[PDB]
């Protein structure tokens, strides 16, 4: 579950930076 999650957390973690950056 290394890259399978780094990709699962990164994307989701990104939905916030963008949903938060504005």
């Amino acid at each position: 579950f290394f890259h399978h999650i780094f990709r699962g957390i990164v994307h989701v973690g990104k939905t916030i930076h963008r949903l938060v950056t504005g």
